[PDB]
């Protein structure tokens, strides 16, 4: 690639004296900046800002964590956080509550939330 | 100075431009990339931008390290259309591991400020 | 450290002209690619693909957010996302529900999930 670093353990270190470290940017709103984790150069997970249309009011460009199968093919977004609302979706592409889960929910201490 | 890779006009200490796989860091043991800071009050950050405007960041904050693993908590921040912070969508407390959603100071293993939706029912299953 | 960058501000910017960005890769299935956050070069947090073995059917290599103590020693996995199922664990390295929490749960608005 443009930059290819090889090492053992600590491959690269980016040191900030303020707020910074690694910026991942794209040249257009339709291109998704991504941090991609691979093993033996096969996709396993990524965290990226997706291409959901930026329609105003801070909508679009939501944060997604994608999982990939053993061959590197997408299995979908396990987490989607919407930028306009902050709503946190688990197995839910369109979260509609501050936490929104599609499927089952397990809690080791009881069946209810504590009113905080 | 500044080092550009693919740009003759770099704007940070290192500035790399590519198409698709811009940079690949390969480790021959468990490991990878480190984001570090020169002092405890400086915040190592992973920042995502589009067209060089902030959108999201995952960073270690400057909550003070007062002992017993206090301070330096993780936060996932969202940013508005102009690139200004909208706040921490997620805050994870380092000392306790408590996971806050829209909650700056989580006090439960999961702590949500706002609403909660579950497709299958209104109760958690006791695990 | 093969590459060591220090800056005021952003430190390092990686710009993609298509969907893509930064790849953290390993040379073997048992070498875990990691993004490690340090202060003064002491571990504080990481996001990494974990050591669960890839035994087939997308098992193993789950995504973890780890928290470290003030000396840099591992304190725990705050979050683990299962690759084969997408299940989201909080304080649970082997989640068995779409959201699985070990410990307590607090909700500011009430005791129940809304049925979505």
């Amino acid at each position: 690639s443009a930059l290819h670093v090889i090492g053992t353990g600590e491959v690269a270190r980016f040191v900030t004296s303020a707020t910074g470290g690694v910026v991942i940017d794209s040249t257009a709103l339709n291109y998704n900046p991504s941090l991609i984790y691979r093993k033996t150069n096969i996709n396993r997970w990524s965290m990226m800002v997706n291409a959901a249309s930026e329609t105003g009011g801070n909508a679009g460009s939501n944060l997604s964590i994608l999982r990939y199968d053993d061959t590197g093919a997408t299995l979908g977004a396990a987490v989607t956080i919407d930028r306009a609302s902050g709503f946190f979706g688990i197995n839910t592409a369109a979260p509609a509550y501050n936490i929104h889960v599609t499927g089952t929910a397990g809690l080791s201490t009881g069946s209810a939330w504590t009113v905080a």
